[PDB]
């Protein structure tokens, strides 16, 4: 009365705001607004309460949500259950990948994707870490080490991390031989990099925890900080290429070895997957890096 | 998905045609038409046969069997929520000062409360909110703005602070002339009346923040203690109105006052609210002091 | 700095709340932004942060919090129980007491008091649950068990709850014969009487949780309610005994009993404590009430 | 309390007088003598006899000072201590920051603040809604859009214009739209927060693309490089293009139809009550400005 405003409502509900939601969904907020403005309008009843930063439900709002939600939630799992049997060459992919890395790494594949297959559409959800249930996505991107889950597994790559640091910053400060005199040197560290856990050829592991001069939720700012000379850092090596190249960035601590990270394809057990995941699926693998 | 589209689809396998589907929901053939290819566009899935007995497709059949019992009963819940939601009866949520609300407020709501059997009423009182997260009330009393929030705030009434003793005190204690003269009386003070500010007739003002022989945290208490005559207290004219009648109280520096305090009321505008609420709001507008 | 400034600043942080402040030390939460501003603007530094109306405190406000907090409190502790032994039989008596009977029932004892030993003040504070610091106060009074602390206590009196309605309610209302045909009546609740637990000379005990035709977290709002003739409520017979008497108000049930709730006094032990308290805690002993 | 006499009080005692405590505090003589009779009478006690002539302390008096002097001399020292470390020049600071437009628009300047001051360190935190966050947790926010209001000062220190790019390869197969209606039959790549469309031209009339594009995801970066890929027209802030139209991997399209620019915010608290360590990262971002 309308059931998608209703439904709208639930998502809005769920995810906690306006912006949440319109990054979970794709939609924009300004349509969000508008249709659950509708759906008051039409009720003569407010089911939210604005006033930031939560979103709280009004009586109605509780009332309609703890009913209702039961049953539109069985009722787009129903639907999917159905066009995941259904067809087909066509629709629309659901995919969650971790914010770093999926730029230098991942969109080559994927627009190499959506050229052999025009047809497909992608909506991709970047989240650092991302913790987040795994059938509301059809394919997920994992960094590093995993625990069931149960999701059916690949591994498609690793990362190699490593040390770096501008020469005019080791001109200044004389490079480290040992990493346990990272302490006596500026770090600049980047999630999900900010625990250096480091191993030698002698076996010998020392681990980082500094918080470091610079600290970043993401690691390219953090290159550009290290680009200024302003300290040693550790990078993904397929983010140094460029730089390690021209000289503008150089290795460190070469001794001293961090644990190559696997990257992993995960996806749901299903017995039916839906033309558009299978094709998607077989096509990463075919992949190379 | 849309949810309506393929609630449109139900209608339409159970009434038998778009025709006939169009005549019980004066919604135009045409409509239907585009809503129901628009639905068999999202899915990638066609459903019924648009050429003459519409007859519907394996996945046509499909959705039907599984959607149409759910889609019933969210259609007949939202029906019953609603009407509950914007009836007359229910449950109210109410907050109003404390100490205050028993004199002025009370008679008010008992009025609203006989006027109607069907609407019940929680009330929570506090000196402290002010502070309190509307989100919780339907209808806020206060003292004073406000602040500040979207709420609609209604000016209802306003309280004149006086200063009063008990003959025997003043037997005992000749009555101050100047509002300076309290510094030489016991003086009886009550939460939210501790620091007083008195402004006379020629514009002179005093202040007074002595600690005094009594405080406490209500006024009521205080009151009693000044008819005991223990001192001098300021209270609202409306709490003293017997008191002062019958001689228990007599007032003293009558010319000396306190800036006067509105009682507002507080609440979203009646558009969006329950019919509970609107007979509330409109009865206390329609309603004297 | 001053240093009240601070120590207030203090009060805050405990307390976690301006208008909860307010209320607590008599102190107008208007004097409070303006001394805690006043302390922001001698540090250059802020220590709060407001406009959030959770109230956290800054990197500057935890510091001075964390550091000088125990050097305040045992200040105020020391000048407390200097101006406890070099002074009295003056001052002032800090008292916690139930907001439900104490104007009904403690106001003629502590007015009493008062008359008796015009040198000492009294600061008197009702509670909703603080809940709930001993040591911030010189007496305390509650209703019902047990706690039980370590406090002194002393039984002084009791309440017995009865149900009452008016003559204008019953009259259109016939009166209930049973606690179970309450569920057929028109209930008007108050904090804390909202959970009716009712027992006859048989044994028989049956609770009513119902919400109430009017609900209210004081009883004297309900009382007024009551005397509209909008239902029937359990309450205090000592604040009733007026209207029982002109009629306006008549019991039912009496058949039904609610239990008694005992009415404590409550002091921290001390040696040789206060004079002020003292002569309080004597006075209250050998006091008439009910 | 008062502390802030007591404390009075206490100089009075180590200074011996009235008039040498005046010539080391500045305080009026008349102003000291105002102050301790006004402790003396909250207290209803005398500590002094100022008569004397020679300090001379009541029972009282030598019984406050010997308690209480040394704790509010811990206390004057500490918040001394404390605000000498606020007004230091080191430290961590908290910044927040947009996802991505920091990068861009504004490492550049921390970096350069960050070789200024070594010793001051930054911890950045990257996110896309900034109505979101809470604004107590951070020294200084860096936003898009006027601030959710707040008691945060705002000030403007750049804006973005968003605007409409396709790749030449992509335009080889795809004739160039010439009106923005004519995004309805071209492929479109779109990412948060750009997914409703809402361009102007020069005439005023304004267009709305709400499509869901073949490529749709939750930042805006990936979404360019789907664009290098030729795999359709997007719409993107110039600051992330610039670049890549001069190395001529990109191009514009559609350049009279305008976006609704939005303005990059920095908020903090109060430059004053701001502790150093602060301070001196909005005074640097305010004069660069370079």
């Amino acid at each position: 009365m309308k059931l998608d405003d209703l439904n709208l409502f639930r998502l809005v509900v769920e995810n906690g705001s306006y912006t949440s939601t319109s990054k979970k969904t794709m939609i924009p907020v300004a349509t969000i607004t508008r249709r659950i403005q509708a759906l008051e309008d039409s009720l003569n009843l407010r089911l939210l309460n604005r006033h930031a930063r939560k979103l709280t439900l009004t009586e109605a709002g509780e009332r309609f949500y703890k009913d209702c939600s039961p049953l539109l939630e069985r009722l787009a799992s129903m639907t999917e259950e159905i066009t995941d049997e259904c067809r087909g060459a066509s629709g629309r992919i659901r995919i969650s990948a971790p914010s770093e890395l999926t730029k230098r790494m991942m969109m080559p594949m994927f627009n190499a994707f959506m050229e052999k297959y025009p047809d497909i559409h992608i909506e991709l959800m970047m989240s650092n870490q991302a913790d987040l249930d795994p059938t509301e996505w059809d394919v997920i991107f994992r960094v590093g080490p995993q625990r069931d889950s149960s999701l059916i597994a690949r591994k498609i790559g690793e990362v190699k991390d490593i040390l770096v640091a501008s020469p005019q910053y080791l001109s200044s400060h004389p490079q480290p031989t040992h990493a346990e005199e990272l302490h006596q040197h500026q770090l600049l560290k980047g999630y999900p990099l900010l625990k250096w856990q480091l191993t030698n050829s002698q076996g010998e592991t020392v681990v980082n925890s500094d918080r470091g001069r610079f600290q970043a939720s993401a690691l390219n700012v953090v290159r550009s900080a290290c680009s200024e000379g302003l300290g040693i850092t550790l990078m993904p090596d397929v983010m140094l290429r460029e730089f390690l190249e021209d000289g503008s960035l150089v290795q460190v601590l070469s001794d001293w070895s961090s644990n190559p990270r696997d990257i992993y394809m995960l996806y749901n057990h299903k017995d039916h997957q839906p033309e558009k995941v299978r094709l998607f699926i077989d096509f990463v693998i075919g992949y190379h890096l």
